[PDB]
């Protein structure tokens, strides 16, 4: 609610919250309100991941979604089963990467609080299932940049390859640190993918992973590296009319999905 609700809350259940806690509780009111907003209409059940004090779970709730709220800090038990006391939630203690995701209703919608810069295992697991109607996420700005980033730029790779194969991204806005408790150093964003339907394309994503593989190596190299031989590679790019020390983060999706016919 504020920084001091929170701290209260926390010691009430013996735990104590500063930058290394390993999450960042939302207190801004303003910025739940748009959240809820993002995630509307509610046409299938709510997965939250990540839930925190119960902040969003409740807001979702009272804006009639179903939710399942699937929380990796066991330390939070306490904290949750007491603010999600007497409301129709099911709070699940487990790591998402754990969850079993083909179970959800096909058309079902993902919320996820994901505070860390490595996003891109969880973020792929979700999109390959191909059973979400709508993912939200709230993360780092950085992971939120690489995962709507353009070519040729710092955030580029293969996570915005990943998330433009399966969906269509729109960042929403962005939240301050002061928005959260403890504040996190750095600003968070929310970023909502609305799936097309697209189910994984393993072969291409070998080829991408390889692409990407060493960020100064040319695509000729970094495939070579990979054991895609160099001779059938230098054939397909020369096919494509790109330069033939073309670099990974100079080709879109559509460039890589060409190279990958052109190889097989």
């Amino acid at each position: 609610a504020s920084p001091q609700s929170v701290r209260a809350l926390l010691e009430r259940h013996g735990l104590f919250a500063d930058k290394r806690f390993g999450q960042n509780f939302l207190v801004s009111e303003a910025h739940l309100r748009r959240i809820v907003e993002a995630a509307r209409p509610f046409t299938g059940p709510v997965f939250e991941v990540g839930p925190g004090l119960g902040a969003l779970t409740r807001a979702l709730l009272e804006a009639g979604a179903e939710v399942t709220a699937i929380e990796k800090d066991l330390r939070l038990r306490p904290v949750l089963e007491e603010t999600l006391s007497g409301l129709p939630v099911r709070l699940v203690f487990q790591d998402a990467l754990l969850y079993p995701w083909e179970e959800v209703p096909q058309g079902s919608l993902l919320v996820a609080n994901l505070p860390y810069h490595i996003a891109t295992p969880l973020v792929t697991r979700l999109l390959k299932t191909g059973r979400f109607a709508r993912l939200v996420f709230l993360v780092q700005k950085e992971v939120a940049e690489r995962m709507t980033a353009r070519p040729k730029t710092p955030a580029y790779g293969v996570l915005t390859l990943r998330v433009a194969h399966h969906a269509v991204a729109e960042r929403l806005f962005d939240l301050p640190p002061g928005a959260f408790f403890p504040p996190p150093k750095v600003w968070s964003s929310l970023v909502r993918l609305t799936p097309t339907g697209a189910l994984d394309d393993p072969g291409l994503f070998r080829l991408v992973e390889a692409a990407f593989g060493k960020r100064r190596k040319t695509l000729l190299n970094a495939l070579a590296a990979a054991g895609y031989p160099k001779a059938r590679v230098e054939e397909a790019l020369r096919a494509l009319g790109l330069p033939p020390r073309v670099r990974a983060e100079e080709l879109d999706l559509e460039a890589f999905r060409r190279l990958r016919e052109g190889l097989e």
